[PDB]
């Protein structure tokens, strides 16, 4: 509360761990479904059922420019991509199956880096 503060969690690596975990999240082979924005244009259904779209692409423009203010908003915005994808896609496809992979991959880094 007022002039009442918890000790400082040391923050100033966080923008640097979360490049190198994006990073690792680029260049998995099943990365692929996810490098850039699904083509609202060539993807009957996308535009109108995924009310928040996001992609690898998106997160690495926005972790460059600051616009994230903090590790959890970033995690939101790659759980984001994993619920998107469970959203329109069948467990058993290739995108399926690729989106949970992710997502586990992408969980562990998170927990070993920062928990």
């Amino acid at each position: 509360s007022m002039s009442v503060k918890k000790p400082k969690r040391d923050d100033s690596k966080d923008l640097a761990l979360c490049s190198m975990i994006l990073t690792e999240m680029e260049t998995h082979e099943d990365a692929w479904p996810f490098l850039l924005p699904v083509n609202l244009k060539l993807v009957p259904g996308y535009k109108k059922v995924i009310k928040k779209p996001m992609d690898f692409s998106t997160i690495r423009e926005k972790l460059s420019s600051g616009q994230y203010p903090n590790l959890e908003t970033f995690a939101l915005d790659v759980r984001l991509v994993f619920d998107n994808c469970e959203t329109f896609n069948e467990d058993d496809s290739d995108i399926g199956r690729a989106g949970h992979n992710m997502r586990k991959y992408f969980e562990k880094k998170w927990t070993d880096t920062f928990k």
